[PDB]
């Protein structure tokens, strides 16, 4: 008798996703004081449940360009899929986030480095024309990050169709 905003999904684990305002990870000023964190709820199949007993409530998300997601083509499709629900209060607070992921950007989430917790990377995507969010949980986290950080290093290379 709690979070039942979904009809074809079941409450898995809700948490506050933090994310600052930044154009790209290449920006030298990537580290800003503008820290906008919005509440997100992760759902799953009927009955199904993930390992989130002592998981962190505050996750660190990073707004990155989708143009780089290409390098993670086979790395994306080969990942889990969940339902993300943003339950905030203010309007602009959330609307501002839509202007970001709405343009076509990916959200790389990472776990904290304080307590002993299984480090894992979770991708976030905004579904337009439906008003919903989909969470991508890639099995290979080590191969993901490496590619997400190396994708910007291979920017130099070019080519023409």
């Amino acid at each position: 008798m709690g979070q039942q905003s979904v009809s074809n999904k079941l409450l898995a684990w809700s948490g506050v996703l933090e994310w600052q305002e930044k154009p790209k990870p290449a920006s030298v000023d990537a580290n800003t004081k503008l820290t906008r964190s919005l509440p997100c709820q992760v759902y799953v199949n009927h009955g199904e449940n993930l390992k989130t007993e002592q998981w962190p409530q505050k996750l660190i998300m990073q707004l990155i360009p989708q143009q780089l997601l290409t390098t993670l083509g086979p790395l994306f499709r080969n990942s889990r899929m969940v339902q993300f629900h943003f339950t905030n209060k203010d309007l602009e607070s959330l609307k501002g986030l839509y202007r970001i992921m709405g343009n076509g950007f990916a959200g790389c989430v990472h776990f904290p480095h304080t307590a002993p917790c299984e480090v894992r990377v979770l991708m976030l995507l905004y579904s337009s024309k439906k008003k919903i969010f989909m969470g991508l949980i890639p099995y290979d986290q080590s191969g993901f990050v490496n590619g997400i950080r190396q994708v910007i290093t291979n920017h130099k290379q070019v080519q023409l169709e």
